[PDB]
């Protein structure tokens, strides 16, 4: 009815979003550099939780411990002001040309040894200002010939860079879990570990598996062709799902990071469905460019529009779970049935049944429609508002 | 120099393959039916090891129990005439109408219990056929539409299935294992498991995760316009390459299953690379369609050619692999540093060096050439038969 | 505020969508057949103005002379009986094996001529039941490989073939005009003319191209990753679009032919504010297949949905055009400026103004937002009826 | 046998190309600046027939009068002292901030003319240096949103800015043509004219429709899923091909700009025997990215790949052409048949032809294999150079 946000939805952005100057690979900036202070104070305006950053949009490259420190105690003071938290952080192992072939698979030893400290290094700043998940993009870990990169030497190379992130935090006793945000190219021609799936598999090779999840993002499942959703779905069923990256793509091609509720607007409806049904707990955050058209009005106009969508997709979701009418067509294309176990009755009870193969009806079976259709446009319905 | 194939080169293909009759969405059948024994038959004639079979490909569905002993004994007089062997089966969860909102995650329990029954039928025949792996692919599992599949429950009941498949082997004694083919759509909008990373990742929550592997196919990880080397040597990585199914498929539309060669032509080469020098040792099965514009003379012509393709590129690989100037471009391009450890030193040593962090030269390490394209020109050179 | 079509709103539909019977690539027919009877009183009942046919929907391919008449006197009578209109029709020149290698540009010339005398026939047939437009899919004319055809001599076929055509319909003094629909693959690797941009650059070579449109289907440019409004948009300013297919598809992958609103929402949307605001006065065409998953109930849920569909977008797009504080967002963003010509005033006078090049102020220029991101927040608040 | 360019094969490169720095939308430049004089010395000693520029490639942004002529002197005498020639040029309308919204078909009129004058002046200069092709990229536009741009209005002004220039090619008497290169997407969300066939069919509507044509380049057709040599097949029979540019790319994604050669091989391979055998005779132009991983050394040796691979590919393509044995199997599979008229004999004698449909025999015609998977394998052997 009304659609405003609060801090207590939870929304987030990271520093780099409303931040981004509009360079892309064939033009200029079209936007001066935000300070982060600033961006701290308008977000907070708009009803933001949180911020999030990486090492190098909060302390320039190249800081002297002392500008560092400085950089630290302006921005603590911009979260003391307004209420802001900051429940993840990320390190830029992609920027620097030193980060050209990979950070932790590089094929030089001496770079992934550096992008090993430069990460270590931020993790001990999150933990200082709260984060709860750190966040590992591999954008430049990948290839674009097939000679260049030996996969499976490079994921031997990237199994020991995390297990020995994780022997830092447990030998630290820090409260922080790692999550790995998949993309499954650009800027490398491929990416290792490109989706939800290869991320998830990978995990279970960690030697502490439980100190890592993943960090799906909306437009780099779609950059696969992939259902968003059913990722998540996956991912929740896993256990694995830390943090989330929301916003939005349409279809293949180069990673467009729209505001949230553009690109696919039905997966974004049974993506807030399935998140807002789980009891998903964690930070809604918003990863997301404002495209370089946009000054700055248009800037926070598609933060703000970011956070709406979402409220307006929950509203609308909520509505169609509760409605009656939908409760009976959900029976009538049997979810309770798929719900049920297949054969708690058990292996021996099931190969003694009778009814499961030597006289199972399988033409009466067939000819029963799953009314899937009436379901679906019920769902429509609820997503336009035109329930009667 | 010469490019037969022999037996030993493991080639086997399916029942399915040379036997599709060239019905597509739009049109009718080209070709007759062809009778498997007539297959077995011209396939040993053409140097290959063996053939696999969907139990619907070898025993017409609704087959009597005497109708089904005389399939399978004129089956077994032509593997024993031919020396043909039998590595792999599989079973039909996809083609008759029940089956249209899957078998293993169906939304009806008594569908799920019935095509649990279908499996463990023909997991015996495989066995007593001589076969090594049981492949499943769930063409109809998944949806076109957000609210008719509660992917959770669906995962849960694909693990159920899997798991009383576990249960039945082991309890039998049967020396069988399970792979689990990905794609990600067709004919379903959207396939549960969709990729090679997806399974991976299902598998290991399954309860004899020992038990279970991957059987990926080149066209179907294509279909998600993902590197399939790439997804490959995960699979090799996790110690999961179970079975393979070669192919070819020009980007990312419907399944083409091309001959293998066809399609991505580089892509081949490198794949063919990594299996020989993986020294994969299961069957080099082709997962094929001949297209439908061919008579019978076309289909062998296609079949031949899947082999003939591996064999060349298996030649024009180890050519590559062999060449001291492409070993002595490995080593320019660090390949030999990326096989080493990052940090065998350990944590505290590696937090203790100087060199990797207060020190490190970034702009030196950054000017470093990777010679990557030097390398990649080798490789084509190689792969066209260019070498002076 | 009621969706309810009547058939002034000019609802088509094909006898083959609801008449599907399921069969795909992978599995048997899950429904029965209709007969076109049916499906025609049907329709009626739903709030269509007509329907559309091939040749062997309507007449089955083999049929004598006799049974010929007695099937479209059927289907007349219908037609009276009903008050539905048959505003298009078309051939099908991909079902039956001989059409393997294409119709209008098969290699042998013996089956070129006969798809060409298969298509007259049908052009008699449907300026008998009063169709205004004739619509061609060349949904077999392309190709799997490179060498099987030659793209040049095969588009000298294809304007032989619509100039026969042509001279055809001038030569018996009838009233109808042809619109060739575009696909990019399926079911050849290839199509020829595989976009809306390749098809009417075709026309423009024919020899009376003012004979010829397009007949563009949403989910066929969408299988290329094209914007579809767009290409609407360079049809209707071409003065080219003649009839239109509308559905859905999520993406590029197999042809999915969902109901209309499906797939992508947002561009459904802005394609029926496009077909409105360009006052586009042909047939409103669903071409779509209710999923298999479906019973008969289920197949008229989903034709009905595609009217809805379209009414509720129609109403979404109305509004959004009406409101004045839309109006205001437009000229925020120049479009009344995009308009304007960038020089009446002609190139002397271009050249001889100076604040055009010597005293632009390119940055004073470049630092004016475009505005577009409340734009689009307001254009989504609209579709979901969310506007406060 | 030996795959040694001379300026005498026509290959070109642009001034951007080995001059990229390696910036991309997540990382900072690899590679310092080139001096244009030195590209033109180094390409010069590779092999290379020319050089083709943007404006601002040459002549920095900005520059006054003087420093102008400065620039161009310096380029010319290093043209002068290499032999090299200039047969390409175009403008930069994307770069600069100012061009945010585009260039032609910017929403603000005062940037259209801007862009309009920009482009005039390198056209005089373009002439001057002998250039015979001016290409023009319209890389901003298009939209990211639905409503930032009136696509009707948008084409309006992209005619009238082209009919201007026409206008003033004429007035001045220059002998140079226009070349519109397509692009589906990348930088703007969706791109207007995205393919050879839109840009085709735009041009059919211009008022001097002679003196345009397309500019295709292989990776951007790629970039939609499409068969580039099918349509560089369709821009030779319009006879539309005024130049190309040649690169690589795998499938659909950001736009890789890979060595020729790299990317598709097959295509690459069919590209070069179409363009032979059709007697291109314009340049090969390369419009590749040499990766950012490398350093200037392998930047010369990616340039060179590109040069090496055409040639390689020119050799097998003709040799398969000439090989007795694909001859035959070219008539095995009709292609003669599809180069003859289909019916030569016309309209009335096609329609009195009882041969071509009532005794017509169907099933003789569809039972006829077209042997074209045979002619395909001797296709890939060539390539391979494996015959035997
Ligand atoms: O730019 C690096 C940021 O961190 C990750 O979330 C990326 O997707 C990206 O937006
Ligand atoms: O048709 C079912 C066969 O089994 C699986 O390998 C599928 O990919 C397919 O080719
Ligand atoms: O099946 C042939 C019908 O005619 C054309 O409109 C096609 O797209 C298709 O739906
Ligand atoms: O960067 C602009 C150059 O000109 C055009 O050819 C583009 O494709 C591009 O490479
Ligand atoms: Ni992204
Ligand atoms: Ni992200
Ligand atoms: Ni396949
Ligand atoms: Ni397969
Ligand atoms: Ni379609
Ligand atoms: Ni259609
Ligand atoms: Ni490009
Ligand atoms: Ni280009």
């Amino acid at each position: 009815m009304n659609y405003q946000p609060t801090p207590e939805d939870r929304f987030t952005f990271g520093l780099w979003t409303v931040g981004w100057q509009g360079r892309d690979p064939f033009g200029d900036a079209t936007r001066r550099a935000l300070d982060p202070v600033e961006s701290v104070r308008r977000l907070a305006e708009l009803g933001a939780h949180g911020v999030t950053f990486h090492d190098d949009d909060l302390i320039p490259f190249g800081s002297s411990d002392s500008e560092r420190e400085e950089h630290v105690k302006r921005f603590r003071q911009a979260l003391d002001d307004t209420g802001m938290k900051v429940p993840m952080a990320t390190t830029n192992l992609f920027t620097h040309p030193v980060f050209k072939d990979g950070g932790f698979t590089a094929n030089d030893r001496d770079v992934r040894r550096y992008a090993l400290r430069k990460t270590i290094r931020n993790i001990d700043l999150a933990v200082e200002l709260g984060a709860e998940t750190y966040v590992a993009w591999g954008g430049r870990e990948g290839a674009e010939s097939g000679g260049a990169k030996d996969v499976r030497d490079a994921l031997d190379r990237m199994k020991e860079a995390f297990d020995l992130l994780g022997e830092y935090v447990t030998s630290q006793g820090y409260d922080i879990r790692f999550a790995i945000e998949p993309k499954p190219n650009e800027p490398r021609g491929d990416i290792l570990l490109p989706t939800v799936g290869h991320a998830l598999a990978f995990i279970e090779r960690l030697e502490r598996p439980e100190l890592y999840g993943v960090n799906p993002e909306v437009g780099h499942e779609q950059m696969a062709g992939l259902n968003f959703p059913h990722g998540i779905a996956q991912a929740l069923w896993a256990g694995k799902l830390f943090h989330i990256d929301l916003n939005g793509q349409n279809g293949i091609k180069y990673d467009q990071d729209l505001r949230f509720g553009a690109g696919d607007l039905r997966a974004a409806f049974w993506l807030v469905d399935l998140l807002e049904s789980a009891g998903y707990s964690g930070p809604r955050h918003f990863d997301f460019k404002p495209p370089r058209t946009e000054d700055f009005d248009g800037v926070w106009a598609s933060a703000a529009g970011c956070m709406r969508n979402y409220l307006i997709l929950k509203e609308r979701a909520a509505a169609f779970r509760a409605d009656p009418e939908v409760q009976e067509a959900l029976r009538a294309s049997r979810l309770d049935e798929l719900a049920r176990p297949t054969a708690a009755d058990g292996l021996q009870a099931l190969l003694d049944d009778r009814s499961a193969f030597e006289e199972f009806d399988v033409d009466a079976a067939a000819a029963r429609g799953m009314a899937f259709e009436r379901l679906d446009q019920l769902a429509m319905d609820h997503l336009l508002g035109a329930r009667g």
